């Protein structure tokens, strides 16, 4: 018998790692690192000066965190609870700045082919077919008749997606980046309501080895919650990073500062959350204030900038190459 | 010599699994959780609506329960820490509540046939011979003597096991389903008392190699904390799940309401807690007041449905065959 | 190279497992609890009805405990920290009060020698050579010249080890017993302070496997915490428990009553505590109070007879034949 | 595919173990701690009585520590956190004390050898290439660059590394010492900043494979927490521990007593926190005060010489040879 038992090897698939399991190896470098290239591409057409794009979440992206991340060097996803309007207003309104990159989320509901043309009409560069599991006949087909419509003009990104199959399903249908993290949110319960996940560090390998070899960018969203966690996502493959908790305690972001035992903080939710639907597959919390947008990012990029030093990675190309080694309990 | 120590391979027999170890994988889905088929069979012959069943225990079902129970789809077994007479007539006290199945514990004491007969006659449909180590002569003849006296009209459950040997051991003596759980009680001392248990998930994989290929089904009991543990269970291969503590809060719960520093909450104890037995093998404690049984089971099958959704899993038959990914302790 | 460093594979030489690593199996089983047979040899030519002797140490055993432990079926061994004269007219005090079985611990000092001509002249029937490294020359000499003069009146133990090496040394010295344990005690600080030990499920399973061929038996030593734990050393293949920290806190345990925070306690000091020597080994500390050693013997021998039942084991020596299963972090 | 994901065995180049994730076994011994030889290797042609050096800190070395280290048969590596001509009046003051063995760290930048040079006319006898990561072609020019110009009377260590080719770089770079340790510090955030490290027991067998082989000690520096794992670092074949936490708490490190709830403390910063360069990568803490440094590493070596009996090492050479056991979780 299989030694946990039954007599099929294959009922317990693979030993998932997240990114608390592992560490970036130091390797040879003669790389600096205020002079790393941190440019990275979110899709097959589009380069980002900076390898970060912030969630499609109420109380993380709107049009004022949308425009700072266009400046900071990456770009906002417009969430997408809201009415279709109100959402292409936003769209607009970041366009109103300058040349700034903005993504939209859009579902694939009923509502959701006419929300895509409203933002289309509207000037977005990249639409994110939005869902919690990809791997679905509807989602697909979603992605496929986007990409044969407004392709030539928008960046279709599918997601979100956990295993190889799913991202090879995703890429088939025409994707032009695939996302990837189911389970691993900050907020996320998902794993204790449905007992569903994937942890992150293998999800990303077993995406990126679907997608890397049609010249696929993979996103990596979900379960980040330290500057070091950007640069182990981008070595296990990934090409961008999308951040929820650790921007939703920015000034940009939607809501208003709470004040808790003499602490500032600012309300951070899942979509998923009793209040945003309003089964829940998301908590309503706190993270602390951290100030302007800028400044955490400047921090972010700052640790990626010391880890491609210490990696010897002169890109983001060469990042997605290092090494780990696996830690135990102990490590920790 | 073994890594582990000593020069025999067998001594240490397998690396046990428990549901915190594992995650169910998304698979490709064109199922909607509203719409998954969450019927399942209790016994060979029963099928239920919802793949639950309250533990036969004096803090979670008695009459109330078991009626409710049954409205929602699943069933009661009645607990056996009372007189013969006051159990049986239970039972007919959820038989005069129109035709709801409802089960029932008995021994293997020789008060136990005497028992198992006035529930015969009370009008049970199913008999759970109810001991915390099933493989043994005394209850695989008290297992094997039901069935072939009362087999016709009642369904006869054994248990419990945690190994292959003990469940294949049930089988050949009748039962019509086997039920899993050494140890793994949320109330349980048998751990530190006797140094004795399974971890759930490997006992359920090593059960169901026993039971399955002679069409026999598995309950797993114990253990379960979250709505996703159930899931889990049923993924592992089990048909239904027994239920302890994620219903001993409820209202149809036996026990008055208890307020500790401000909260609510109900008594819940082993059965093999001092209380109950007036060497312990279980604890007297708490568990959150939940409010009406039929929200905690909606909860529950809400979970479950996501779960299916997620796998991509029409029916529980085909959420057996679901795969997991083992996960490492930072994942918790 | 080595895939946790170097290029030789034998620089970590095992994989250490301690008590909460492991859980016994249910077995097929006709045993009754209450119908176990918990006798147990000691040594060679001593068999225990209970497999339980008390600690060396000078918070565990004097007098009081040393009779208390031999009416309840096992054994005490008086501790050395005192004067000659003082310890012998224990070991008479003890045979005093009937036909009690007592041991009692030398060291190697140049002291020893004369310790133990005098416990022998007081009628010692077990003399313990008392030491935290017992390979080693002066040690193994110590055992040998014991018992080629005194042997055969007097059974000698010889201890500690935790290697399998170490224990056949003892076993070629002539040892009628070979005590494991270096680093597992509640009190112990050997592993923070030397980064010395072995953790004791694997210590005990190296032990046996020299020591069984041979018809020596092994007594655990330390870290057992719980009743559960005496039936794990058990079936790894240890013949008996010695018990410090578990029976500390008994009425017959040298020291007086203390109390903090509104509950009793005892204390409780390593023999390397610099409280006991007065670079220590050891800590100074407290247990709760337990009440009578007749009352925790009853509840220790309880979780070993619920351990038996559940593993069909008639026997102590049919226990030594039972199985384990390793579990995991979550598992605990 | 790797069961951890993708198809690359390599991705994931080897398990790393810390500290607490190993024991030593004891073996076969004819020591007495007292009468070990507890002398090392520092560099190639440096041996030291005790093999410990303090950590090249402004809270942790400067002319009191270095003086009192060399006097307790160590050595200390005066920080370069201040200017040139103060660093060396600091090794002129250390020389002004008896004959007395004294290091001083340099850098790479501009002004790194102009130091030097400063340093080796004020007697300096160990310069110390100090740096985060040396598998650079900056560092490793001048470690040759300072061995060729001034090998004949000064010792040469380059660090810090934390893979076996990093440490074979510097051999060949002709470096006569090798410091490992990228991560492990106590007051480190690299593994969060920049999510890179190397637990510290594998990258000393990994160093230690390098430079073993061609005559080249290897000191480990940082992670060291208690005086077991001075031992432990040794046998995975250091020559030497550099410490930074076990003795910034000394009555000899630089900083005031600091007093916070009723118990005295004092400062303990990396040289990386914001405070010491005033992108952060160390934090600026505090340690329980220890009172004298003789005091401290008396104790420490006390922990050491008690390894070596309870391992049968007569030298540290021989302890160099010693085995491990891994241990879980639970262990801990
Ligand atoms: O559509 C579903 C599932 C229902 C069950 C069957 C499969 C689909 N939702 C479940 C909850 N989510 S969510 O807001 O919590 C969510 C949104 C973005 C990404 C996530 C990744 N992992 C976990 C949750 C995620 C939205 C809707
Ligand atoms: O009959 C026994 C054993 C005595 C020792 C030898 C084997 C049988 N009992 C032990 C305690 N239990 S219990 O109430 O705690 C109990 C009842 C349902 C299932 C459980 C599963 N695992 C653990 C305990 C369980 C009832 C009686
Ligand atoms: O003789 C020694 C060692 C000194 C270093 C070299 C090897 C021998 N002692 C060390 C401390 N112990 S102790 O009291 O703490 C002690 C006593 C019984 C058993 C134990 C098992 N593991 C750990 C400690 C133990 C007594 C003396
Ligand atoms: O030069 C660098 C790196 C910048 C990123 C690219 C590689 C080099 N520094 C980073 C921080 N350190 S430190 O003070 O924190 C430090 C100093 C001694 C040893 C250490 C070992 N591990 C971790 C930190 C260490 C000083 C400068
Ligand atoms: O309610 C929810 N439950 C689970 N995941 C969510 C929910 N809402 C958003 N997410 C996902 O979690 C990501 C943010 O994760 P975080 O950065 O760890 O906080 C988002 O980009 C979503 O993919
Ligand atoms: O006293 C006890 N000790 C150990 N297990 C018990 C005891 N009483 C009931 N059980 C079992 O634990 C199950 C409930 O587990 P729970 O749902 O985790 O609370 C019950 O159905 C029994 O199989
Ligand atoms: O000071 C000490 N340091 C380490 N082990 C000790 C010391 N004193 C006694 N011991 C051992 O620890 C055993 C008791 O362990 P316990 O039952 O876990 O408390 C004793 O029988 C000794 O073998
Ligand atoms: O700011 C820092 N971040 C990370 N490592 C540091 C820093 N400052 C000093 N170190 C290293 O950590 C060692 C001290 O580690 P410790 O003994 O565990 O406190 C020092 O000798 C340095 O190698």
């Amino acid at each position: 018998p299989v030694p946990t038992g039954g007599d099929d090897p294959t009922k317990i698939a693979m030993l998932g790692l997240t990114f608390d399991d592992v560490l970036l190896l130091p390797a040879a470098s003669d790389v600096l690192p205020a002079n790393a290239d941190t440019s990275s591409q979110l899709t097959k057409k589009i380069r980002l000066k900076v390898p970060l794009v912030s969630s499609a979440m109420d109380t993380v992206t709107e049009a004022r965190m949308a425009i700072a991340m266009a400046r900071a060097g990456g770009m906002g996803v417009l969430h997408r609870n809201l009415p279709v309007a109100e959402q292409a207003a936003q769209v607009e309104t970041v366009k109103r700045s300058g040349g700034l990159l903005v993504g939209a989320a859009v579902g694939v509901g009923d509502d959701a082919w006419e929300r895509a043309m409203a933002l289309r009409d509207a000037g977005v560069d990249v639409l994110v077919v939005d869902t919690a599991h990809a791997h679905n006949r509807k989602v697909l087909d979603m992605v496929h008749r986007l990409k044969t419509t407004v392709g030539d003009e928008i960046e279709v990104v599918g997601g979100n997606v956990a295993t190889r199959a799913a991202a090879a399903a995703l890429v088939e249908a025409g994707a032009d980046a695939v996302k990837v993290g189911v389970g691993p949110g900050s907020i996320c319960t998902t794993r204790v309501v449905a007992g569903v996940g994937a942890p992150q560090i293998t999800a990303i390998l077993e995406a990126v080895a679907a997608c890397a070899p049609h010249g696929v960018p993979v996103i990596a969203d979900g379960g980040l919650q330290y500057s070091g966690d950007i640069a182990k996502a981008l070595a296990a493959g990934a090409s961008t990073a999308m951040l929820g908790s650790l921007l939703a305690g920015t000034a940009e972001s939607p809501g208003e500062l709470i004040l808790v035992n003499g602490k500032q903080f600012k309300s951070y939710r899942g979509m998923g959350s009793l209040g945003a639907m309003q089964v829940p597959e998301g908590i309503e919390g706190r993270v602390p204030f951290r100030g302007p947008l800028s400044t955490v990012i400047h921090q972010l990029v700052g640790g990626l900038r010391a880890a491609m030093g210490y990696t010897g990675s002169a890109t983001i190309e060469e990042l997605q190459q290092a090494q780990f080694v696996q830690i135990t309990a102990a490590g920790l």
